[PDB]
């Protein structure tokens, strides 16, 4: 399960091309149907991102300003500060695994909408246990979404 090496969230994120679903989670407040998806291109070190999500029934999206560093990610909307860094990256940049660095951290995994490269998925699954072996993990992507 050798993923991509050395770990870069750009690279991660499909050159900043495609949109990302968060599927795992050891986050109990982990917004229902969380997704990502570029808007625009980079510029310097920084890429526009837009978060949808859905709370309830009621669709809700947020505009975000990803700055990157090698594997990590810092994400600001506002006065709002969000840190990250991606721990593992699949061999084609279908899947990632994230640590959430705050008091008590949080792991979450992030895929391509499509469907495919069943093999690196199962990686990812199994690069989350290890990251975060015990931790109760949770769906965000089977909220009816
Ligand atoms: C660029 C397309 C999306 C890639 C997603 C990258 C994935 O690694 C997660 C990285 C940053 C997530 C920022 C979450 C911000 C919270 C959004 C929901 C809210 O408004 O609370």
């Amino acid at each position: 399960c050798t993923g991509s090496e050395p770990v870069d969230a750009f690279q991660a994120f499909s050159e900043g091309k495609e949109a990302y679903v968060l599927v795992r989670s050891t986050d109990p407040k982990a917004r229902d149907c969380l997704k990502g998806e570029p808007a625009g291109e980079k510029q310097d070190n920084t890429l526009p991102v837009m978060m949808t999500f859905k709370q309830g029934t009621d669709w809700a999206s947020t505009d975000w300003t990803f700055t990157l560093d090698g594997a990590k990610v810092t994400a600001t909307l506002g006065q709002l500060t969000q840190n990250r860094e991606v721990v593992y990256d699949s061999q084609s940049h279908h899947c990632h695994v994230d640590k959430v660095e705050k008091e008590v951290p949080d792991y979450e995994m992030w895929m391509l909408d499509a469907g495919g490269l069943e093999v690196e998925v199962e990686c990812c699954r199994q690069k989350l246990e290890e990251l975060a072996s015990g931790r109760n993990q949770m769906y965000p992507h089977l909220k009816d979404c």
